[PDB]
């Protein structure tokens, strides 16, 4: 997919929380499914960032095209993902966005994982 995350988001594996931009490809990362294999590493990019933050204080940046998973379906920002929205944290809760916060243009990176394509980003559900 398109966009992408910020380099210190954590993703869980089975040896533990590791930093995305420490990923690599064979790595496990866990999802509302069990662990996905991570298929692709793409190059990192540098993109707008945007820090979304929910109502128990999960906070993840990401770019605008990033998508999530919400009981709408697939949401990213450029798609109109805004406040009031909820997304899922673990395990499969619903929390409310309070805020989507522009920030500055940084390095991002974006990765591929097998089956529902989604992982736990700092312990909110998201799509690779």
């Amino acid at each position: 997919s398109g966009g992408a995350l910020d380099l210190k988001t954590q993703v869980q594996t089975p040896q533990g929380m590791k930093e995305i931009s420490n990923i690599q490809v064979g790595d496990l990362v866990l999802s509302n499914t069990g662990y996905n294999e991570v298929l692709n590493v793409f190059p990192k990019s540098k993109k707008k960032s945007y820090k979304i933050t929910l109502e128990d204080g999960k906070e993840i940046i990401c770019s605008e095209e990033h998508l999530f998973p919400t009981q709408t379906g697939e949401m990213n920002i450029s798609g109109g993902l805004k406040e009031g929205m909820c997304l899922y944290v673990k395990e499969m809760m619903l929390k409310k966005i309070l805020k989507i916060e522009e920030l500055d243009e940084r390095e991002l990176i974006d990765i591929e994982v097998s089956g529902n394509h989604l992982f736990y980003a700092n312990d909110i559900l998201t799509h690779n």
